[PDB]
């Protein structure tokens, strides 16, 4: 109520993740090294809110899920947890699991699941016929969104697809693989149109599945929460999110 | 919210809610998308409900001249209800003064007219002829964002043309011919699904969401978004949608 954001310094959790961030890993310092869409959503934030900021990437760069063994958290949403961020920035996906521990902010831009395959011959019309075969690997990403709604989908066949695919580390591990052949990454819409838009040897597997949405992540009782909320609802609807979605996301295709 | 008991504002709003007017008593009077999502909500929370319509029948808008509020936004300022139980759309004049819950479905502004072959390409033309009327619903979502959007001619497009009382009424009106009526598209896609003669006039503008309205300060936001989120996770959303929208 009493308490808003002119004069704070915000810690914000976020990774490198285009279109909606670019990190720079040389050549610049401190904020200067972030660039995309979540950068420029922050930057008119601060400008509006009268905060500084500062981005602060979890060391075992993973976005975040629940252990079920340790019953303990990673990647962002443990930095935030911790303390050591006060506002995850990035495209960070609604899920219940995250719910339990953390609150969204406002959404941004909704999103489901795409699964994309490369490989020459027979193919796949849905990511469950990949449990029956052995022409396709597949995999995904792990402590991320996509893993965490396959492990708690109510039909089990999903956790199925989770445990006996490969465990890759990152985005770029996961494109890096896929490019390889023979193997079916399962992720996100957004990511991987922008990520994959020249890869013309790169085909869908059915249709996209479970629907969610991009937010930025708080605490719990964060104070900030109802600004932040009412800031990002006004981008959405003087079409501030749109702009800056065809600002960074990749147009054409060589295809 | 386990023994709690919430007052839900909501009204008629196909396929959202449909409500009884006779033939039925207090909350089985209701039914519809939104019926079913706060039967679910009961029943997993514990609450017992009753809704309670506004008098005005309006959806709400805030007065630019009173600086007053009325329909569903009102009786929750003035707590009368607890909570907004309706395709409740998300716009800055209603978070300035109530919060949202997680949003379970996106919505857009979409213009239709009878009559095939309109030469109406996008709704600001409207300004430049008088072949067509148009209109939209006053106290209402769509009013709000051509009233509040940047471009002020938006803003004569509603002060121009016909103010509708209701869903009823606007859908009498675009029926009757040469009128473009301006609302959100998944009420206009349920509503006009056997209207065989009625057409998109450009395509959809803005970008909103449908969530329940909740006061400031509410003790009952964490566990109502805690649980919309996981309905719209579980895939329950998407099955309601199928169950009520034609068709
Ligand atoms: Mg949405």
């Amino acid at each position: 109520g009493s308490k808003n954001l002119i004069g704070r310094h915000l810690r914000l959790g976020s990774v490198e993740e285009q279109p909606f961030m670019f990190f720079a890993t040389e050549g610049c310092e401190g904020n200067d090294c972030w660039s995309g869409m979540v950068n420029d959503m922050v930057v008119k934030l601060s400008e509006d809110l009268g905060f500084t900021y500062e981005y602060i990437q979890p060391d075992d760069r993973k976005f975040g899920a629940l252990n079920k063994t340790t019953n303990e958290w990673n990647g962002m949403i443990r930095d935030l947890l911790d303390d050591k961020t006060d506002m995850i920035a990035i495209d960070l996906s609604t899920n219940s699991a995250r719910k339990s521990a953390i609150d969204y902010s406002f959404p941004f831009m909704d999103a489901g699941i795409k699964a994309v395959v490369k490989g020459e011959g027979t193919t796949l019309n849905q990511v469950l016929e990949l449990l029956d075969q052995d022409k396709y690997k597949w995999g995904v990403i792990g402590s991320r969104h996509p893993e965490t709604l396959l492990k708690t989908h109510r039909d089990s066949r999903y956790s199925r697809l989770v445990d006996e695919g490969v465990e890759l580390k990152d985005l770029n591990h996961a494109i890096e693989t896929l490019r390889g052949g023979l193997f079916v990454f399962i992720d996100e819409g957004p990511v991987l149109a922008h990520n994959l838009i020249s890869d013309c040897d790169v085909f869908s597997v059915g249709e996209e599945f479970q629907s969610f949405e991009y937010a930025f992540g708080l605490p719990k009782d964060s104070p900030y929460k109802s600004l932040i909320d009412s800031h990002l609802l006004k981008f959405r609807e003087e079409g501030f999110i749109d702009i800056l979605w065809e600002k960074w996301s990749s147009g054409n295709s060589v295809c």
